[PDB]
């Protein structure tokens, strides 16, 4: 992995911010790898989470926030257009209304924002992925 | 411009950070536009600067920083790649004891750092030009 693994980037987000994410599953898709990306509110990881993002590779995708420390209703898609053994790109769009989830260029979902993006002070990738790069663009 | 300018960019950098911004001058260069960089310790503008960046377009770039509130030993480089009414790519690369530059490709400077570039907290790009991308990679 070129970076540590969980990684926890601090980051300002507003409207318009791109974050995209590069990395590898370490584990073939029959051994169901993960892949989690969090927008925390800030460093320590009991705080809340105005987007969560759980891959199960091969299956389903799951989506949540948490506020005031309880876990919200839970969202999920089972389109994951991942390939097996294979880098990913994944980027997460903030438009004015909801996070743009594509993967591989293609989008599969959109979170709607139920605490403002700019409150989103770190993005902590993690779980069972080797990590390229992670950039923040706008 | 896609964004606005002057543009302040929140910031978290370490080592191995690359900071690209992409624009275009707003004169032709026998109007001598300039565009500027600077790696802020805050927010506020009158706080201390790591590494400060001023083109004067055609001409020459000056760097230098700015501590307790004065202004260091200026530095200078007569390359300045840039060519007349395109867009171009800066890049700011943080390596563990310098800033390097690089225009549209070319290496044009090694800033050595002062302060350790983890004192960085925001990035602003002023002056006259109009901004396409700012973008912070790790
Ligand atoms: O919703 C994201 C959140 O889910 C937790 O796991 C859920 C699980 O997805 C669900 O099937 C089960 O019925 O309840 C669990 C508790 O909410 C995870 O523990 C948590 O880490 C998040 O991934
Ligand atoms: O060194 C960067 C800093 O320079 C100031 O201007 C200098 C100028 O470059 C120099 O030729 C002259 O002799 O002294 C000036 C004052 O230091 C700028 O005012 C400042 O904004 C920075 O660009």
């Amino acid at each position: 992995s070129s970076l540590p693994v969980p990684y926890k980037l601090p980051v300002s987000l507003s409207v318009g911010s791109c974050v995209i994410i590069k990395g590898t599953p370490i584990h073939s898709f029959i051994n169901d790898p993960q892949l989690q990306v969090d927008f925390y509110t800030d460093m320590d990881e009991d705080s809340d989470i105005a987007f969560h993002f759980r891959v199960r590779f091969g299956n389903h995708v799951v989506m949540n926030r948490r506020e005031f420390g309880i876990w919200m209703l839970e969202e999920t898609t089972d389109y994951v257009p991942f390939e097996d053994g294979k880098q990913f790109e994944l980027c997460i769009y903030v438009h004015y209304n909801e996070y743009e989830i594509k993967v591989n260029g293609i989008r599969i979902y959109g979170f709607v924002h139920r605490i403002p993006p700019s409150f989103v002070k770190m993005v902590q990738v993690s779980r069972d992925i080797s990590l390229t790069s992670v950039c923040v663009c706008n």
